[PDB]
DNA sequence: TTTTGCCATGTAATCCCCGGA
DNA sequence: ATCCGGGGATTACATGGCAAA
């Protein structure tokens, strides 16, 4: 099983500019997010799956 | 790769007239019946369902 | 026709997407 | 983060069927 992460503030910050543009990643614009911000692609495709999913809820 | 026999083939169709979605329960007696593992089963399924769309 | 021998098609399986729990 | 249980897109590969001397 993947390790749980902590993002910093500015990981947050870079992935929710990211969100407010468009809720889904494709692949190279995953691979460059996670490449910019020093996270594991699974970790970045994970926030995004659950941020729809709280913003659905919410 | 596993080939299905006809008889498993026949049933499996048969299977899949009457409901094209598998429950959990369905699935576990029709693997059993057929002498097929559940994996065997529900992909057949999942690819039934596809090729049929792929063609409309 | 025989007897190769390649390749096209079919399909079981894999990969990755997604929402939901 | 996990897993499930859909989908679409492919990939690997067995084999049927055609090509050809």
């Amino acid at each position: 099983k993947r390790p749980r992460t902590a993002f910093s503030s500015e990981q947050l910050a870079r992935l929710k500019r990211e969100f407010n543009e468009n809720r889904y990643l494709t692949e190279r614009r995953r691979q460059q997010l996670s490449s910019e911000l020093g996270l594991n692609e699974a970790q970045v495709k994970g926030w995004f799956k659950n941020m729809r999913a709280k913003i659905k809820k919410s």
